[PDB]
């Protein structure tokens, strides 16, 4: 029996609907389940306004984890520019029956809900716009000296609307963030979303998530994720259709190269060999961002032709902005700043 009968096996806390905590909040329900524990929905008596608390795993590696977390949001929140509202506001925090509960300002639902409301069709190019944008700015917001959070797991589970019927949102869970010069975990990022630097075990910073959002901006426009990898070594060669082999300058300083890559006698890199006759992937850079997006063939699948909005010239923009987001080289790969000037956005 676990936790005196409040928790159950999997170190989450049993959630009973109606329950009341320090005379103050008032459980509604179960929202979701993730690898750090739970969110409910609750209402601050005190207060008066309904709130989101995430009840965090009790087990210490979860709750030492989540104390981070708990830093950087007060941190973040704490910052004096009108660019912290692009992270979701932490309350407050405190302990229950053993479980660090965090308390956040009540939000909309996620990104991928978004896209699967529209059954994967995508959403327009306008509101993929409208996400970039405020995406960059919020990286802008991370990237500030003082506070240089990485947030390590960007995807569209993680960027809410704040409202159900708008085009405002806000970056939650920063359960998996670290600052700048922080030891390396190799193991980071969701796998459809993990940077090149990430699958090859090297040093990584702030890049890494522009790397994810260039990939959930294409997945929100066409419904689907562009890097679909089944596992690491699946991952990096789906990178691989749409962007090439990576350039030797990289893999050369690469500690997990040879996982997926071999060397040549006169220092050019491929694919590793496979069984002959196996044939699985498209050949290395052939499958073209310019045709997943139908840049000129009425944009994904052709779904889009001839609506306003959609237009070759807002396409090659877009394309330009993405590539330069999935450059390889997390050196050259765009920066928020320079993202921002980018003409997708006049
Ligand atoms: C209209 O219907 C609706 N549906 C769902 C809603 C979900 C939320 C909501 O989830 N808010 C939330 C979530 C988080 C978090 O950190 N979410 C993460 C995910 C990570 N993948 C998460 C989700 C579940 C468990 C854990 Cl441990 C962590 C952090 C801060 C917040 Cl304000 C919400 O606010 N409004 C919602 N409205």
């Amino acid at each position: 029996v676990y936790n005196d009968g409040y928790d159950d096996d999997n170190y989450d806390y049993i959630v009973k609907n109606g329950e009341k905590w320090m005379d103050r909040y008032e459980i509604d329900s179960l929202i979701g389940k993730g690898s750090f524990g739970q969110v409910v929905k609750a209402y601050d008596r005190v207060e008066q306004e309904w709130v989101a608390i995430k009840i965090i795993k009790n087990k210490k590696a979860f709750l030492n984890q989540a104390q981070i977390e708990v830093r950087l949001l007060e941190l973040m929140n704490k910052h004096d520019t009108e660019m912290k509202y692009y992270i979701v506001h932490l309350k407050r925090h405190f302990m229950f029956r053993n479980h660090l509960c965090l308390v956040f300002e009540m939000l909309s639902y996620n990104l991928y809900d978004l896209l699967r409301n529209t059954n994967f069709r995508g959403v327009s190019l306008n509101l993929t716009r409208k996400f970039a944008q405020q995406m960059c700015t919020a990286l802008l917001f991370l990237a500030t000296p003082e506070l240089s959070i990485i947030h390590c797991d960007l995807k569209p589970e993680n960027i809410l609307l704040c409202n159900p019927k708008r085009s405002a949102i806000k970056i939650v869970d920063f359960g998996s963030s670290c600052q700048l010069g922080q030891r390396i975990y190799q193991y980071i990022q969701s796998r459809f979303y993990r940077s090149p630097e990430v699958l090859l075990g090297m040093p990584y910073d702030l890049a890494i998530d522009m790397w994810s959002l260039g990939c959930i901006l294409v997945e929100m426009h066409t419904g689907e994720p562009l890097f679909s990898g089944a596992n690491e070594v699946d991952q990096m060669n789906k990178i691989v259709e749409v962007l090439g082999i990576p350039p030797a300058h990289i893999l050369d300083q690469a500690p997990k190269a040879r996982k997926f890559f071999e060397k040549l006698p006169d220092g050019t890199w491929n694919l590793k060999k496979t069984k002959d006759g196996k044939r699985e992937y498209k050949p290395p850079g052939t499958r073209k961002l310019h045709n997943i997006l139908g840049v000129e063939t009425g944009g994904p699948g052709g779904r889009r032709a001839g609506e306003s909005g959609h237009t070759v010239a807002d396409y090659l923009k877009f394309k330009d902005l993405i590539l330069r987001m999935l450059d390889y080289d997390p050196k050259t790969r765009i920066q928020p700043y320079y993202a921002l000037q980018h003409s997708f956005f006049k």
